[PDB]
């Protein structure tokens, strides 16, 4: 599975709507759907990809670091170079 499928799957098993997840995470539904679909290039700031995944994961009781590690080649890391 992709990271977005892992997250969405968990959300659906919890019976949690996107509306609820936006409330709990503070991440707008558009961006939550982009994450669920691995559409990281559609985030205004792609550097936030990991942080968005982390907040999602924490709300749905997925341990974030090991999720990120298992999917690291999918996830744009924070390009905080300069
Ligand atoms: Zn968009």
């Amino acid at each position: 599975k992709t990271v977005g499928e892992a997250l969405k799957g968990r959300r659906e098993r919890l019976g949690m709507t996107l509306t609820e997840l936006e409330q709990r995470t503070g991440i707008k539904r558009e961006m939550l759907v982009h994450i669920e679909n691995n559409e990281f290039d559609q985030l205004p700031n792609k550097n936030y990809s990991e942080g968005f995944i982390r907040k999602y994961a924490s709300v749905v009781n997925i341990e974030p670091n090991q999720l990120i590690q298992a999917h690291q080649d999918e996830i744009p890391s924070n390009q905080a170079e300069w």
